[PDB]
């Protein structure tokens, strides 16, 4: 949707940055109330990527996915989104070390619900990481950052990339080796995201080059169990890290395992 620039107010507060430009906090006027927003502003191919990112967000409607308000064509191209005011999950857990395991399970289960919907909708995220999980509240997570997302063709269950700056530590072997991105590749990333969440926002494969990560994975080696991570949660991360794409579970199976485990945790102690 095309938004009116006069109805938008930008704050000095920078929420994010990259080659595209920045993300700033703002306020947008709705029919009656005013809405707090996060605005992706482009620096003045880069314009087309923003419109495709808006096109994907327009098509998604789920409680666990950041809602887009619209696009604003003014001093620059802007993508206006509802703000998840607690911000990225990795930074939040680095600053709040006392969040319980039950609370982490709850948040990771919400991400899996959002991804089950994306899988059902036949979109591939291609940038699933804890930095792209945003907190609305300490008990409500949403998936953001659809800049690399693709709508799958009607005849294929994967997107084939033509070019190769990629978040390689979050990518499945088939992505790195064959440039093929499927919902199962997003499951691998989700396993890295789970490790990050139970490691209170620690970076995965710390001190390792992307090429050293690839070699460790090719040898059947994986990151260890995070300190105090429940065994059932670590077993699920390893299942997400199944090398062969055909034996790796899809998001329906991942979400069901997280649902049953979470409702078992809440029913106990
Ligand atoms: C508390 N704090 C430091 C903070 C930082 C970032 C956000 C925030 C919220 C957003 N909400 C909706 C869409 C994008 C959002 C965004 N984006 C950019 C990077 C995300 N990988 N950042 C909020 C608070
Ligand atoms: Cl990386």
């Amino acid at each position: 949707v095309y938004l009116d620039r006069k109805l938008l107010t930008l704050e000095d507060k920078e929420l994010g940055s990259g080659n595209f430009g920045t993300v700033k906090k703002g306020y947008y006027q709705m029919k009656k109330v005013v809405k707090t927003v996060a605005v992706k502003i482009l620096k003045n191919a880069l314009k087309d990527e923003l419109l495709a990112e808006a096109n994907v967000m327009q098509q998604l409607d789920n409680p666990y996915i950041v809602r887009m308000i619209g696009i604003c064509e003014a001093e620059s191209w802007m993508l206006v989104m509802e703000m998840a005011e607690l911000g990225p999950l990795n930074k939040y857990l680095q600053q709040n070390r006392h969040v319980t395991d039950k609370n982490i399970i709850e948040l990771v289960h919400q991400v899996s619900m959002g991804m089950k919907y994306l899988e059902e909708s036949n979109f591939v995220h291609r940038d699933l990481a804890a930095r792209n999980v945003l907190l609305v509240t300490q008990h409500y997570a949403k998936i953001s950052d659809f800049g690399l997302s693709k709508a799958l063709r009607a005849d294929e269950n994967y997107y084939k990339a033509q070019t190769h700056k990629w978040p390689v530590k979050w990518y499945a072997p088939e992505c790195i080796n064959y440039y093929k991105f499927s919902s199962k590749s997003d499951v691998w990333s989700f396993g890295v995201l789970m490790w990050e969440a139970f490691s209170y926002g620690q970076k995965p494969y710390r001190g390792m080059k992307g090429s050293e990560v690839t070699a460790m994975l090719e040898k059947g080696e994986r990151m260890g169990c995070p300190a105090g991570c429940p065994r059932e949660m670590y077993d699920l991360m390893n299942l997400c890290w199944t090398y062969d794409v055909e034996n790796r579970p899809g998001f329906a199976a991942v979400e069901l395992r997280l649902r049953n485990y979470y409702y078992d945790v809440v029913n106990h102690h």
